[PDB]
């Protein structure tokens, strides 16, 4: 009994002797027992047990561990809880001497305590030891002998680990550990210690099911809960590569297969899981079968060992998921007051007769939803895999039956009547007679009458179709926002023509690249902007000089000539950018849902302040002219001022105004009349950051939507903060007509809380894009899940528990194996938080492709705030690693021309 | 004149757009002009210059730069300094407008000053303007025509930087940065923005002759004077791999050897320099010549974009020093006011017709005297370039001739005489005679004499003697503290042998391999600790039980029969521990150094409370038994009790008393009666961390020395804390007969304020290690710098300015090209600063092999504080980088058997 202690145990010594009391080693173990017991034989069965295995009467010399063959266990006494309390809560206390370092407690009501350092025992080892006592207690409550072999001494463990390399050990985890540089995030989980437990019960058919399959193919159904865990961790995760605990013996010899010994060894190891998109679950299973057997060979380093060893950063866990196969006077319970530590998330696989899974979760990371979700998950995993093992693993099924449905069929069930005969212009012309002396356009002084508009259109219309427009005609407009640019667009409508807008400030190069990829031939513009058109063959007609020309010819109404797949108007999205074909199903569709969700009546005045090119203008204009409203042109003086854009709105007894998201953000923090005109402010296009007050008299519609469908594919009602809102307001749910998904890489649904790419399917969609159809069928592909399109957004997206769906960002933005396990977002949501920060943006890399190193631009209030204090306030709310190198501090955001942050000109730090 | 922003451009537009008023990349220029002027023809000369250089009437669109060919420069006023207060302050403005971003004023007393940013222009591209406008006015102050060519249009390097691969020139940064992992450390500079110059002449004939020499063998000036700093920063950092600044055109084609022009290109780029032992000066001359070279060929890519691309952390410079060569109505001064940002050590080579050098630091960051210093090594690398170049680079010498003397000989001037004919046991019967009946032993009540103590000691010498004891033996003692022990040691001596410690705590193996390694045959002990003795063949006396058997000898005095070079005494330090043989010359020169710096005399009572393996016990026992003064043996229950300990040194009346190092650190703490008999309090053996208060009645002497040098070499008194201090008390100056030495790696001389390993040549050098005659030769070699032997301590230490030594830790534990720029013991000072910290210290890797990980182990002085608020404490007082990644907070030290921190023992964290 002269031995070394093993490097594990030294660590655990040293860190006890030389830290405060701690009890971070201290395990209790706490035994419901009812009946009545034999106190005397009782305690002689534990002394028993302490008499045999060796560790159980150790002590240590301090770098060295002495075995006696003396001491035992004391109770302390026996005979409104009370325990917890304070009895059970006191124990900063084991020393290091002969008296083995355990100390035991039996009770009034029955209840037994033990108390014991982990330099001896190893979670693996308590069984053991109950079993034991128990079984010497009832070969004893009747004077016979309970046999049992003779334990090996565990001092030969030590001389065993000796006997091993650890530079063999040392370079195996560090050559599979290699590219593994961040832990597999969850993303199921909460932003931010009480433990919870929820039994998954698998039926006798899937359990006997399983172990066939295990049978069949040299596998065991410690390895099919693995794979199980596996393929669910890819999917939550998106990463292709997972990483988790396992539970081994770490006792070796191949004693693992007949002997059962006491004392510490190394219990939980590191299995990192690769799933390629062409692996099968066979051949899969047995890969997995042998990385799990391997890593068993290399179980003579202890975990911390293997994490510094690994690329993880030090600090940080390599995993927060554990799997655990437990292969294994009536007791009642074993409750495991260790609660010292656990892991977030461990999944327990108790093989009684009927399989149970236990999920034991921290109930701060996980709701009982989600834990609930994910019980099916692995119920549906496993069903798929008995049912058809030749299946590829990314493939298989994981949601349940009542899933998929609701959120692919019942979420999605949005289809609603509207008039798909019908075109723009029509439903445009219905307005104009039956209200023609209704105001349409209004422009500071300037007003049209839906008479003057519909006139003054058919003539342009006239004008144009004599000048060869007619359906598919893409005709130029280039022109400041006013009545003018209201009748050419109804003009080109009319002709049976399809605008394509031209900025007023663009270059003339960029002009010049608009001409030649839209082909058109003709421009309607104003004498004020005529000659920065380039000249490039076109005609170009000034509604403002050339007026006379177009007032010769007839106001009448046209025969109707276009077909709703005909297209409607031409609009660049941001190498190049590309023209997004746009017809007129489209916008019937998107003018019937928007009339209807915002209530628009002819009483209503709607405003129209986005620039022309941007999709947004296409919104504003004829939800509200196919109305009967009247649409107010802004002044871009307005709307440079917050305050002033409020009083305009107000002053000028607007209902229902669309607001870019940069600027909506800025009137919210403004404050407001509690009694206007102003029933509706809708906003959109970037990701809005703030809830509104309640103070707010208007109502604030979020909507988001590529060019590719229409303007908008998702709207939502924000109110004010709640509680179990997301950090930053929804995106809402699908309007009419449309179908979202929210997809993996494999184009596979996933559940809520998991994010993914989003894919619409709608009568919005674009015809493609102009002169690009290759990438028309790239993004624009056959649907999976019906015989309808689906276009892919490039969006990455999460539905919320109530089908509202939460915008993360862009897919390009993320990068494998850098997930974070912190939502960007969620920090921007906590910087935003301290009073002093108005608005700050998270990127991912603003360097270049060497590094990434996370920075935070940040808009202040007031000059008081500094990049210190915010780091520090950052290290106090989340974590590091949580937490970015740079900060910068803004004066204001790079926006681009229709509002949206502008990131590649954010400044690089340093 | 459309053209695209460079990508420097760029990143510095955006930075101006979006980041609050700056003023970063304002550059200000002021020119002190005397004489008189024709204001009229001066401005036109200016308008000349911005007529011609295209970058001087350029604006921006915002990714868009035009050149125009109409504005120029406007004067803003004319006609009790006041100019610096505001007129110069109020400079937060210049827009991307037509109009030149370059304001000037001319004044009063006739001083011009130039604003201009720097997206136009670079620090090249100034004294080309000046030059220019300087001599358009002299031929046109005479109505001539100063001629000019037409200088390129800076619209032609934006089409050469398109023309250009940035994949090329990024995987050539990316290569050659590889292994470079943090900044070449300077370590002369100061612990924490104004700037200094110090201009270092060369003679004419060192010009002269560096030129010559350049001509001879295809180098530059330049290449002479980057390889002069090349080699002076490897001395300074200790790498043989540096990394500095240098200055290039950055504008190319071939155009560097014919023309000049105006603009931003990229001016400064990083020069990584190898230097190796075997490197000869020339053929090393020539490859920095092409390296410098070389790395003009990848001058496309910015330095932001450089550092990120290297294997340097964000957020670091990748270099701290900049080497340029400025290879080009009279004008009094250019005073440059971009002061805005500067390098912490810039070294500017101007060659006129003697080469000045001129040297401009931050002056937070270094002392006058040090960069004064740092000229005179130029000075002496440079003249040793030209006397021989074909020297080895690692051997070229860097100390002056008056540096080199007061390092290596005036401070170690420490010949004293001292008798060396005489033996310790000699001097002992001298003090036994002429003061027989005073109290040379105390322990609690038991009291020796010196007649007592010299008659028992004759009696166990003859007893030994019969026993087979002589000059050369080496008797084993292992025995409890007391009187028993001080007759042993004597009677050892006495017979002529050597005593070798056996420490009674120790385990019967650890003794077993002394008494293996020693080759003892006799033991003395007693008669508790004999049965603890393993039986190995030895013969033991019992110096309580056997009394009987040694009073039957004399009490007489023997001959003297020992010589200088006889042992005295072998002693373990701590594969295995490794015994130290050390003679009475030693011992002689310690005694007689020790009585004369403390002047000991026989009314001293001195303390004796090191255990006996430890070699301070020898330095408690003989200087105090010699000089005829009272040893107290110290019960170890008092010295378990700072306060306890205290009193007791108070009550006994001791005058001067040895406490090891961690506890003189608490003894410090305490408050202490003004009026005791304690006069000097010696500590040493680990690294002391804190200032004695004032009120400290005694004086705290501190003292350094390996047991292979007789105790001690070093010893210095230590005041209260200053302010010109080290963070850690000195370890003093060299003892007599000792004479110290700090190299390099190459046993190479360095200056103040560099560190290197201690090197001792001293009377009191061991013989060599016991049985290890190998190790023997590699630690004690000859003398590079005598006839006499030298001893590498392993110490890492540096000499501070007026001669004493900063003790920094061991040379094991640093490693290359992670040398971090703050020595650890610079963070455990400011650590220790904030209270609620008693005692921390700063490692480097407490984990293993794979990361380094720095962390901070911190004793606390009550639970208040923990290791967040901690964090945030050092990231306020240093930056990051200079903060460790754990801090474990410990109730106490690990502490080895001698009082030494035991790192080993440390906690890994996590
Ligand atoms: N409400 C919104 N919240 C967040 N992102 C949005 C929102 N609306 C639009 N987006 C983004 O803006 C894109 C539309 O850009 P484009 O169609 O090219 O003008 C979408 O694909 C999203 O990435
Ligand atoms: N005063 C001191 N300050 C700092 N380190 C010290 C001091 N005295 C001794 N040492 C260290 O202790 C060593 C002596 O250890 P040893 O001779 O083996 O007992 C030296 O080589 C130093 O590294
Ligand atoms: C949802 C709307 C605000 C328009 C959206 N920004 C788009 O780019 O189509
Ligand atoms: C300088 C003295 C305190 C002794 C020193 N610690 C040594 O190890 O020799």
């Amino acid at each position: 009994s002269i031995y070394p202690l093993s490097p594990m145990q030294e660590g655990m010594l040293f860190h006890s002797l030389y830290t405060p009391d701690s009890g971070i080693y201290c395990s209790q173990t706490l035994i419901t027992l009812e009946g009545e017991i034999n106190l005397t034989v009782f305690r002689q069965a534990w002394e028993k047990v302490v008499e045999r295995h060796s560790v159980l009467r150790t002590l240590f010399l301090w770098i060295v561990r002495k075995k006696v063959d003396l001491p035992w266990d004391y109770q302390d006494w026996r005979n409104l809880l009370l325990q917890t309390e304070r009895q059970q809560g006191f124990e900063f206390k084991v020393a290091p001497l002969m008296r083995c370092l355990m100390i035991q407690l039996s009770d009034q009501t029955y209840k037994f305590l033990c108390n014991h350092h982990h330099i001896i025992l190893d979670g693996w080892s308590m069984p053991i030891i109950y079993q034991e006592v128990l079984g010497f207690y009832e070969a004893g409550i009747q004077g016979k002998s309970h046999h049992l072999p003779s334990p090996r001494p565990y001092q030969d463990y030590i001389v065993w680990l000796q006997e091993q390399n650890p530079s063999v050990a040392e370079s195996y985890w560090q050559r599979t550990l290699e590219g593994f540089m961040t832990p597999t995030p969850l993303r199921v989980d909460r932003l931010q210690p009480t433990y919870k437990e929820y039994n998954c019960h698998l039926s006798a058919s899937l359990s006997k099911d399983l172990q066939s399959l295990a049978q069949k193919h040299n596998l065991t159904l410690s390895t099919l809960v693995q794979a199980a865990w596996a393929i669910l961790l890819s999917r939550y995760s998106g990463e292709s590569e997972v990483l988790f605990g396992v539970t081994v013996s770490g006792r070796p010899h191949d004693l693992s297969g007949v002997e059962r010994r006491v004392g510490l060894f190394i219990n939980t190891l590191p299995l990192r899981v690769s799933i390629r998109e062409s692996d099968l679950l066979l051949s899969w299973l047995q890969e997995l079968q042998q990385k799990q057997a391997e890593i068993q060979d290399y179980a003579y380093v202890s975990l911390a060992e293997i994490q510094r060893l690994s690329d993880i950063p030090p600090g940080v866990p390599l995993f927060e998921s554990l799997v655990v196969f437990e292969n294994y006077s009536l007791r009642v319970k074993d409750v495991e007051n260790f609660e010292e530590t656990n892991y977030p998330l461990t999944v327990v696989a108790i093989p009684r007769q009927e399989l149970l899974i236990q999920l034991i979760y921290d109930t701060s990371r996980f709701t009982q939803d989600t834990i609930e979700r994910m019980a099916g998950h692995l119920q549906t995993i496993l069903t798929g895999i008995v049912t058809d093992p030749r299946q590829r693993v990314t493939q298989l099924p994981i949601l349940t039956t009542q899933e998929q449905h609701q959120l692919l069929v019942e979420w999605n069930n949005t289809e609603a009547d509207y008039p798909l005969d019908k075109s723009l212009h029509q439903l445009f012309e219905e307005q104009a007679a039956q209200n023609p002396q209704g105001i349409a356009v209004i422009f500071e002084d300037q007003k049209l009458t839906y008479q003057q508009l519909n006139n003054r259109g058919n003539q342009l219309a006239h004008c144009l179709r004599d000048k060869g427009v007619g359906p598919e005609s893409l005709v130029g407009i280039f022109m400041e926002r006013s009545l003018e640019m209201v009748i050419g667009l109804l003009g080109i409508l009319k002709a049976g023509g399809a605008y394509v807008p031209l900025d007023p400030d663009y270059p003339t190069e960029r002009l010049g690249d608009i001409l030649s990829d839209s082909g058109v031939s003709l421009v309607l513009t104003q004498e004020s902007l005529g000659d920065f058109l380039p000249q490039t063959g076109a005609e170009s007609l000034c509604l403002d000089r050339d007026w006379e020309k177009i007032a010769t010819y007839s106001p009448e109404n046209h025969f109707n000539l276009t077909t709703p797949e005909n297209l409607a108007y031409v609009i660049y999205t941001s190498g190049k950018p590309k023209g997004v074909l746009i017809s007129h199903r489209g916008l019937m569709n998107l003018i019937c849902w928007h009339q209807d969700a915002f209530e628009i009546t002819p009483l209503d005045k709607i405003t129209q302040l986005a620039r022309i090119a941007f999709d947004a203008a296409v919104w504003e204009l004829w939800p509200c002219l196919t109305a009967g409203a009247s649409l107010v042109l802004v002044k871009p003086e307005i709307m440079q001022s917050p305050p002033d854009l409020r009083d305009w709105l107000i002053a000028q007894e607007i209902t229902v105004s669309f607001l870019p998201t940069p600027l909506v953000e800025k009137i919210l923090s403004l404050e407001w009349d509690e009694n206007i005109a102003l029933r509706i402010i809708l906003t959109g296009g970037d990701k809005l950051h703030h809830y509104p007050s309640g103070l707010m008299p208007f109502k604030l519609i979020n909507n988001y939507g590529p060019t590719e469908n229409s303007v908008v594919t998702t709207s939502g009602l924000v109110r004010d903060y709640e509680e179990g809102n997301p950090p930053s307001p929804s995106i809402g749910k699908p309007v009419y007509n449309t179908k979202i998904y929210i997809l993996d890489q494999n184009l596979q649904p996933l559940p809520i809380g998991v994010p993914g790419e989003l894919h619409i399917s709608s009568v919005g969609l674009a015809r493609g894009y102009l002169n690009r159809l290759e990438l028309t069928q790239e993004k624009f592909i056959s649907n999976p899940f019906n015989s309808g399109i689906l276009y892919k957004t490039g969006d990455l997206v999460r539905y919320l528990p109530e089908g509202n769906i939460e915008f993360l960002g862009r897919i390009d933005n993320q990068v494998k194996l850098r997930g974070l396990r912190i939502e960007l977002g969620e920090i921007e949501a906590v910087l935003e938080t301290h009073s002093e920060v108005e608005k700050a943006v998270v990127i991912l890399r603003e360097d270049t492709s060497d590094n990434q190193r996370l920075v935070a631009y940040i808009v202040r209030k007031s000059p008081s705030l500094g990049i210190g204090e915010l780091r520090r306030f950052l290290q106090q709310q989340l974590p590091a690693y949580m937490v970015p190198s740079a900060f910068v501090i803004l004066s204001d955001f790079p926006l681009n021309n229709n509002g949206k942050i502008d990131r590649k000109k954010l400044p690089v730090p340093d």
